[PDB]
């Protein structure tokens, strides 16, 4: 069962914007050493939007190769066209990934029935576990609990990354699905609360640069030690907030570079370099976490 | 300049979801007869999301062919990766299109500076007029007037499809740009108001099925005869609303079929068929307009 601190890992790039293998290796080694539960490869934080489908496949396969069985890998496989979602998913069949993270279609704003048919078709063209992903602030679409309940009855649909920050969704979903269906936070700032309300873990931006503390916090939460978890969360709260001072993953890539975890903080357009003001904001947050 | 009633044309499909040339021809003939000012090919209403790159290029080239110089064509060229947007734009250089409609990157939520660099790079890889397209409800991104001002100094960047329905944007933009820069409504329900506030036209879904009326309304608006323009808008007001209760272009494709303009109302997933309530309200709206 997917649980704990799952990193939405950045896709580290060289100065030309190509995937930087040495830096990816360093990040993967860091998450193994830190006790990160799993890696989400080419999620939103991994710049899924600006990698073409073959580059996307390359990054996931590279992540599996470097992981070398030490840490589970979940592939980002979301698309706003159902045919493309199916194709991406089929690409990773028998790759070694343990699951797929698949976002509600963005931009075209399908209905709840559209969302149902989309994810059902995807699930029917795979043997891999499927984690649904709702983030209306990015997509223009809000996958409601009722529809999640319908999808949870479909073979292979086994969880959700709920990124609304709306804590009422936890029990609204939980009462419509079986006890084995996983609820994962997609909002670092509210993730500990999300777990205390019944969530099983978090797919996290913060875990990129505070992997040890995130893993400890999620462990404590799982054990019901929320007082202790809250101390860590408060330590990390400036990071939870300031990693979004400029658009994700601009701040977190800078932070990775600053901590020596990656060679460069290069992104692909329309993502642009962190401003000087952003640098200092993020630096302060890293200092608050005892990381700088 | 680009003015008047510009149709965001549906991409008619057969039962298998493949582009239907016979129906596309009928629509184009209809727009020539109806006095539509131009056609936007493979915009949001044209299911840009679910056509692959080659299909997208094919629809644009077929539309140009069938237009046969009788009506200007504008290609949808938007993408959430700057490299992809540049490639799409380059595909249509020397195609015969008169301009491009290019939406703010969706899903990845760039900064205003990201938007500036995105659209600047696109503009620098073409000689074609660029119409920026802002629709935050679909993209998670809002291109602000200040940024539009900066972009309007870039060569080739000559207008905006403003789809917020926020009438305050009209003059917040106009005051920062040249007299030749065009403001076009991307929101049918507020399009006459938008023109009354200083806008130059509309990129319309309603024009798909009420082309003559939309053309007349925009003409009366441009002439300053808003009382008379209102009579037409009141006639179309139910269509302006009911073409969007279920996700666009599901309603408008059904309406096209009901009027005999296309052979089938088929869409591609994650779009799904119109519901019973949809059929009834859209049918009523068509009757209200005197079209059925």
């Amino acid at each position: 069962m997917f649980t704990g601190s799952i990193v939405a890992i950045v896709t580290p790039m060289d100065e030309k914007g190509n995937v930087c293998r040495a830096s990816l290796k360093k990040l993967i080694d860091y998450h193994v050493a830190s006790g990160t539960s799993a890696i989400v490869s080419v999620g939103t934080t991994g710049e899924s939007a600006t990698l073409n489908h073959d580059e996307h496949a390359d990054v996931v396969m590279m992540t599996l190769d470097l992981a070398d069985g030490r840490i589970p890998v979940i592939a980002g496989t979301g698309a706003n066209a159902t045919a493309e979602a199916i194709s991406l998913t089929q690409r990773f069949n028998d790759s070694g990934i343990v699951g797929c993270l698949t976002v509600t279609p963005y931009y075209n704003r399908p209905s709840q029935e559209g969302l149902y048919q989309h994810f059902k078709a995807i699930a029917e063209h795979t043997d891999l576990p499927q984690i649904l992903y709702n983030v209306p602030s990015r997509t223009g679409c809000d996958l409601l609990p009722e529809t999640v309940g319908r999808l949870a009855k479909v073979k292979n649909i086994i969880g959700i990354k709920e990124a609304t920050g709306n804590l009422t969704r936890v029990n609204q979903i939980k009462e419509l699905v079986s006890d084995d269906f996983v609820l994962l936070s997609g909002d670092d700032a509210s993730a500990l609360d999300f777990m205390q309300y019944g969530g099983h873990g978090v797919i996290s931006v913060t875990a990129n640069v505070a992997a040890r503390d995130m893993a400890q916090m999620c462990k404590l939460a799982a054990e019901g030690h929320f007082a202790e978890a809250r101390v860590i969360n408060e330590r990390l709260m400036p990071l939870h907030n300031k990693l979004f001072v400029e658009p994700n993953p601009i701040p977190v890539k800078w932070a990775c570079k600053e901590l020596g975890l990656v060679a460069t903080d290069t992104l692909r357009l329309p993502m642009t370099p962190i401003t000087d003001s952003g640098r200092e904001t993020v630096r302060a947050a890293l200092k608050h976490a005892g990381l700088l």
